[PDB]
Formats: C-alpha cells, sequence, structure tokens
C-alpha cells in the first residue's frame, strides 16, 4: 500500500 | 523529496 503506497510502497515504492 | 523521497527520491533514490
Amino acid at each position: 500500500l503506497g510502497n515504492y
């Protein structure tokens, strides 16, 4: 979730 | 900002 919202990691990059 | 949050670059890598």
